[PDB]
């Protein structure tokens, strides 16, 4: 390998090595001519035209150091559903990133009871005890007698008695640290300098937490992380779990049989994910510790705020705490409704009834439904045991401090501007009344009001979703077949003395959350001129987040998270585009919906990140 | 305390004594020169030191951007045709481009239940419209083996041979990437840059990091996994097992191996489901894709001046793939049930249909999803809409005339593709497509069977760069039954104590096992070894791991290889290349343990080259 | 206006243009049009295809064998760094371990009896029973060995274990990795450093390559058959879409599926999965030195050939390769027989009404079947990126750069038995950017830990929680065609519970509750919960250079603003680092659970040319 540095027009345009050699020849000639001791050029001489890919240079930084400080609230002992205020203490010359430690006590539901059994299903042979409800359907035409049985059991199968003791489990809503803070306000002189709601926090959750930060984020805000679990070998090369009668069969013409398993060719095991954190129902949710970070522009160290610039007299962080009934929820515990259907096929007298004779075919179907206990609810006395605000304080030399205060003048900042418009219309043009500055981009969703309804038993999960979520069962079913001869003098093949039994039992059940999009098209108009034409929803949810922002902008998992973009580099401090303030006044977001109507009201959530300034 | 000066280390890193000397100096000068405020500027400070707190930014020359969509000039779009778009006149510059493709809802044509398979056993053969039955006697063992096959639906209902049955339909695994057979950007009828689907899958493997992946999938029609939670599988302090087996101890008090104990955590299982375009469905709903055009000017810095490429002769030209390479037939609600029953009788005629005293009965059952006969894709499926979206950029008239006058030229990156079919285990392949400096090359050896119509897995293998075989993974439901048929005989030890067992296929998984087609790669140019003969994993794993930062993904595909010649692949600033001279006589040598005459493979080679584009 | 004036300052720009064109016209330039550099003195151009030419440079990799002869486990291997390029940069080690199997062994002896009655011992099964004449339940215990197909294995017959590699074997094989210069370690690190990198510095756009480089298996996505088919159901008709006598849908009666869906599962079949034969393992273990950065490649003339070496100490095979249960399983069967007539609850009781079977399978080691100690290190080679520059620039660079800033590892591991302690960091004597911290239980690396192959790199106490997939089964059969079955004891009951699969959940118990950091009478970090160092700090700092770790015990004590960048951005001063205390709280570590406090610091040093 030799390094060729001048090979035609392409190398002269990319490396320009002959101009570089002419610069070096010429620069050594002048250094010598002028009386310099060392004629060889300086590294910045070369870097006037060329870039050095091998370069160890760095700049010394003006001396600095930082330290975190904890602070308790001014507002007494913390509770749910209250406003908590923090003073920004006088410590560092600057303060930067902030995070709040939240501690919620271990908690359990109150003792309740087993509820009443369901109603009868069949019209005949109805018996209701304290442990089961039995009914039947007769069918004297076919000879099939169908017997329904429902009962309450625990996980081990032991039947529970109606009105006996039973306790529900408890669980947290998904991303509890994000729902806990209804509003977060940075306060100076009584006036909000910036504030955001849980709506802005979940938008951050959907758009700005890439994978290399995701496990820490979920742990910071109390969301359970899946744990990987490995099975036994399911495949062992050169063998099979199947009984040999069905293994490696060939038909009478020598063709390998379709549906006949053959030995495995690899040795493998299965991976499955389990969760057992705050969102998983438990008899006792243990103490929940969260570190909810505050999503203000000055998290950036370059944008730390001068302590002398904001009077200690009234600089506050203020956090409105959510109600407990929106954070902690009941859910079925160790109690399951067992539904059982049995079919009896008789041929003799009384066939199709409880008195039929000669039973040829028995079938059984059994599902299990996790059931809530009655009178068992969340402990309304659950203590908020601790809440403390952490502030990164930054310190600089007195010389640099003086120069810095006297010379920057102003700093560019980003603020949140929210608006929530209730909608029953399949199409509307909503004036964006709350927008008043240059807007870089707008988070946009159309969240169905039902996602936050107390009557929605999936509110713990649906609350941060921006679509309509329907719940889709996927059943794991175990299938049995059993055959038995009851006459030891008669060949069973072809005989009714060769009985038949089969059963289908629910092994498990998953719930698939199917998202239904609420937005079809979105149009952005200002003074009657289109900022965005009427484009399909997937353009703002998939394309714009894919194309712009690099590792600062995440293509969101939520099918309802839309990104109205107006700059070229949405993540970066350096400005790169916005919508002017005269247009920011008369600003319309027009949507079309296949979902929203009077029967399904929705909230059009628009959250804008706007450019503002701070003088010192 | 901020320390700022601990000996050698702190001067080299922070140089604070120097900084304070500079401050004293500047303050004395500005006073002596007659400045009223002698405090240094922030600019003075930064000539030697970096300020870790600095809100400085630069104002940007005013610019905005807005998208505009246009319809093709070539009439109504269809499969297997050429679509051409004009790049309309609108902005001073045009940049990122995406194309909305809208394929209609579709479903397969009505077919019939196929014929039953051939007999398996030689004895007792009976063929009926609903089942095929054959047997194998064994009068030595007493085991009578009965084979029965039939067609059923998901509910298990028998289906008559030649009865109506309809296949499901699915899209291939990245329909947006396969659909655009070729994508050209023509100026004056000549291709300035063009790429094929092979370039798109290379982008899919190397340049879609996970924080862009979900959106990327939704843009090009790849279904996205949905997380699904199950009921509780572990409840702390209890167990699903029956109590006779729980927490056993042997005669010596030691806990029994294989005896379950109560759980110690409360947990549920997470599982992923898909139900999008690649899942077989009765109806595949309307497919709306937004396929990004992977040209260099997608970078906003590198937008194309509209004055430089005149309207009326600039075009985006897309060649559309055939429908049969995009939309596919799959089994629907029809399954081959393959049942094997073994009857162990011990009385007279044992091992025969006339055996008397049945002791043990075993049943084994698999289900195989089966295609219906004469049920294929709807060839009339319409391309309902295709539209090119171009981001237009507007700048001030003042900067526009300045920029076009002074910028001179712009760097561009072009695709240079060569495909060579091979039947050799080893070979030297001249790269006749390389005319310009080469930055890096995407390399794969894709078996021809991956894109062949006879491969029933083409819908999935088409983008893979290895040989892919299908290993089954079975979930089996094992049952046992035991029944005494005589109430006067003690069951234990009595042939009246029957035995019955069944093995039922609960589900089946297909594991795609990758067999690598490349063993080593050597790169040789003008008689110079650029890369010595190295194992493939050096190019697939180490080079993508070490280079490119978040611009280079370590590919999942075991056959995706990255030949690198620059230090920062993905950046605009050039960082190394292969000169034109060596690019003009460039050989890729490979060795392969797979490619022979029975397994032809395509040595796909796609280079990214540096070229230049002049103004105006 | 007002807001745009400060962001774009277009009025000032238009005047600078108008101003510049006037001056150039006065001074007699042919072209009054301003330069782009003129514009960039005040404004930034968002559309700009400018670039600088780079001083010519190419690179090539070179491959070298050791100086120490043929490689073996548990030895020291040294590579020279040959004279080739003007600079050398990133380094990677190709390791090739031969295909291997366990030795032939035997089916172990069967378990002891369980019940006190009716004990029977053959070479294929153990049987024992527990009577109950009060209830009439006769319980029958059966244990035996089978293979995966269920064929009964005979005691003392042949059986071979399987072989598996420990997790991340490329990170454990390199016990010590070392860049020696003029006889002295310039930088060195152990496997503890490498696993910290595994936890903090491998983002997921690099993760599949990283795992393939160091011998960690990659999960493979696998799709199933349709489990939901819209407008139909797997359930048989009698239980679908039921309504009660009031017209209300029955709770627990399945309905037709609304979507068509299929499952995705993940499987592994790489070096961590037990196999009859592990095929030859090929790893490319990257060497994690500071000079992997091309900007910081070491100049050849400054550290010439002959006084520069890479020295690697190889782990013992016993901590890399492990035996595992192969195709051998302990089947544990319990059968209950409820009889009501004479002799009820014993083996002679008549009138059997209810049968139940419960069956689990436990993978079982074979006796006398161990790993192959002859297993060869078949090849080991060091790859070095060499960089070439023109003679003119190289002469200038070697005369002008002066020095380069470097980063080096400083490790201390102190065994602890205290629930709380304040531990002096004796290994820090240079500025400190950040420290990786963990309290690893000593049993995670213990040979007596069957799960050592998995726990060795974990920084918490890992416990194993089983998760079972149980197949439930029911059977009824009428044994008298002249008696109506409903309500009759001639209508028999039968049920079985068979283990379909078992998963093992690694539950991590944290060993660190709080961490406080002191240095020379200064609190650098007040006593905070571990989750502040594990979760908040890696989340807020480092951008794509700092991954929030999955290991619940990995902590990041940060002392800089931009960890992972070359430009310095904060450090613990030399005076404080020289008297440095890390105080911890533990709810796990005590006399019975020894733990190792692992502190690995990244320190700043400098290198002269």
């Amino acid at each position: 390998f030799k390094l060729i540095a001048n090979d035609g027009k392409a190398d002269r345009m990319i490396m320009a090595n002959d101009l570089l050699n002419d610069r070096i020849k010429s620069i050594m000639c002048l250094r010598a001519k002028q009386g310099f001791s060392d004629p060889t050029p300086t590294l910045v001489d070369i870097e006037r035209t060329h870039i050095l890919l091998i370069n160890s240079h760095y700049k010394p930084f003006a001396a600095m150091g930082y330290e975190y400080q904890k602070t308790r609230p001014n507002t007494g002992n913390p509770t749910y559903n209250s406003t908590i205020q923090f003073s920004i203490p006088q410590f560092g010359d600057f303060f930067s990133d902030m995070v709040v430690h939240v501690q919620l006590a271990a908690t359990s539901a109150s003792a309740g009871t087993v509820p009443a059994l369901p109603a009868f299903i069949g019209a005949d042979d109805q018996v209701l005890t304290s442990t089961s409800v039995v009914s039947a359907t007769e069918n004297t035409t076919s000879g099939v007698y169908t017997l329904y049985t429902q009962s309450y059991v625990n996980q081990q199968g032991t039947t529970q008695t109606v009105a006996a003791a039973a306790t529900n489990f408890v669980r947290y809503c998904e991303y509890p640290g994000l729902r806990l803070f209804k509003r977060v306000k940075f306060e100076v002189n009584g006036n909000p300098l910036d504030e955001y709601t849980a709506l802005a926090a979940i938008m951050y959750n959907k758009f700005h937490v890439p994978d290399f930060k995701l496990t820490g984020w979920k742990r910071l805000i109390g969301q359970e992380v899946p744990v990987e679990a490995a099975s036994n070998l399911v495949n062992i090369a050169s063998t099979t779990p199947w009984g040999s009668p069905i293994v490696a069969l060939s038909d009478v013409n020598g063709t390998a049989v379709t549906g006949s398993p053959v030995n495995a060719a690899i040795t493998a095991r299965k991976l499955t994910q389990v969760v057992f954190g705050a969102q998983t129902p438990k008899a006792t949710q243990e103490q929940l510790n969260m570190f909810v970070p505050l999503l203000f522009w000055f998290r950036d160290p370059r944008l730390a705020i001068a302590s002398v610039s904001i009077p200690y007299g009234q600089r506050f962080i203020t956090v409105d705490i959510e109600q407990q009934s929106n954070i902690l929820f009941t859910a079925p515990g160790n109690l399951f409704l067992q539904t059982t259907v049995e079919t009896l096929l008789t041929t003799g007298a009384g066939k199709g009834t409880a008195t039929g004779v000669l039973l040829t075919q028995y079938n059984r179907y059994t599902t299990y439904t996790p059931t809530l206990a009655s009178g068992s609810s969340i402990d309304g006395t659950q203590a908020v045991q601790n809440i403390e605000l952490y502030i990164n304080n930054i310190f600089v030399t007195p010389e640099i401090h003086d120069i810095y205060i006297k010379r920057i003048g102003f700093t560019l900042i980003r603020v949140y501007r929210e608006q929530v418009q209730r909608e029953v219309n399949a199409a509307d043009q909503v004036l964006q009344s709350q927008l008043k500055w240059p807007v870089e981009f707008i988070y946009l969703g159309l969240r169905p009001a039902n996602n936050i309804a107390a009557g929605n038993t999936y509110q713990w999960r649906d609350w941060h979703h921006l679509t309509s979520v329907t719940n889709e069962p996927v059943y794991d079913v175990s299938q049995s077949y059993a055959r038995v001869s009851i006459d030891d003098t008669v060949a069973p093949v072809g005989s009714t003395t060769f009985k038949q039994s089969a059963s289908q039992v629910m092994q498990n059940q998953y719930i698939v959350p199917v998202e239904t999009e609420t937005l079809d098209t979105v149009r952005v108009k200002a003074h009657g001129i289109e900022l965005y034409a009427q484009y399909r929803a997937q353009f703002y949810r998939d394309y714009i987040p894919w194309n712009y922002g690099s590792f600062n902008l995440v293509t969101p998992q939520d099918k309802g998270a839309l990104f109205l973009n107006f700059c070229l580099y949405p993540g970066t401090y350096q400005p790169s585009g916005h919508v002017n303030i005269s247009r920011a006044r008369e600003f319309y977001i027009e949507y079309t919906s296949s979902f929203c109507d009077s029967s399904n009201p929705c909230d059009l959530i628009s959250i804008a990140k706007c450019i503002n300034f701070l003088l010192i």
